[PDB]
């Protein structure tokens, strides 16, 4: 469904046609599927730099690395060669009709439809998780920590869920953990700087950060005693806000602090924030790959 994929599909069909004297669409389609699978296996096998992730380029690379059933990969490839955008060109039109014909013949014994859809839903979630991560890091790099946090929280949770299904399902946990934690710490420091400002408008914004973002999401860093850097980060944030009470405070500011400080100190009763995830924009595969590369090359 892309210029790159449509042209890659036509190119592989033409290369397939040269493999046998018989040029029937049934013969060519079988050779084209074998050639395309081999092309995607090569991508799946490649050791790539951090800015490139061939799982983002094609669902079948994700399926290979995650050891999806062969018949599920085969049906996915048949759907590629049966796509209506192959319908105009003389080289691919009759192959496309043969692929559409074979898709109808597959029996539920060969491909369970719910299993097929589950695999494609995993890949959809992997792409969504990647975009949450991209936007989270793009905002982090711009020092826009509120937008960064909400997207990184979603990337982190999605990713843990994906990786519960298998090792090749998701993204580097250390990377997302680091930026989720650093984002909370930076946003907390921004809140404290505003709280100290002595300008009522800036103080109010610091308090919005604490009441709307830091206190509600603090439990996320406490869910796992094994995540020691997360636990240490929470203690550092709690220490920062208690330190104001080590000397006399102006009474109005003290009241605003102790309005939220008990909930910062013990968030065990409100582990779920019920906050809605931010919405993702629409995106192409090319855009997903380009933006992933760009943020990986811009890490700070
Ligand atoms: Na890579």
């Amino acid at each position: 469904f892309s210029k790159h994929l449509k042209e890659e599909t036509i190119q592989i069909i033409t290369k397939a046609s040269h493999e046998h004297e018989d040029k029937s669409p049934e013969t060519v389609l079988q050779s084209a599927i074998k050639l395309e699978y081999a092309r995607l296996v090569k991508l799946a096998q490649e050791d790539t730099p951090p800015e490139t992730d061939y799982r983002l380029h094609h669902v079948v690379v994700y399926f290979i690395q995650n050891q999806a059933p062969k018949k599920i990969i085969e049906k996915t490839l048949l759907e590629q060669f049966g796509d209506r955008n192959l319908s105009f060109d003389e080289r691919c039109h009759n192959i496309m009709k043969v692929a559409q014909a074979k898709l109808e013949m597959i029996k539920p014994e060969e491909v369970n439809l719910e299993e097929y859809e589950e695999w494609h839903q995993d890949y959809r979630k992997f792409r969504e998780t990647t975009m949450y991560l991209i936007i989270g890091l793009e905002n982090f790099q711009r020092e826009s920590y509120i937008d960064s946090l909400l997207f990184l929280i979603c990337a982190y949770q999605n990713n843990k869920e994906l990786l519960s299904k298998g090792l090749y399902r998701g993204h580097d946990e250390e990377l997302i953990s680091h930026y989720r934690r650093e984002c909370l710490l930076k946003l907390n420091e921004q809140a404290a700087e505003l709280f100290e400002s002595g300008e009522d408008r800036e103080v109010n914004n610091g308090l919005i950060i604490m009441n709307e973002f830091i206190v509600p999401f603090l439990p996320l860093l406490l869910v796992d005693e094994m995540e020691e850097k997360d636990i240490l980060a929470v203690e550092d944030m709690r220490n920062r806000w208690c330190s104001y009470l080590g000397q006399e405070m102006e009474p109005h500011l003290q009241e605003k602090l102790t309005d939220f400080l008990p909930k910062l100190l013990d968030c065990s009763m409100e582990i779920k924030s019920f906050h809605e995830p931010p919405k993702l924009p629409s995106y192409s595969t090319h855009e997903l790959c380009e933006r992933f590369a760009r943020i990986m090359l811009s890490l700070s």
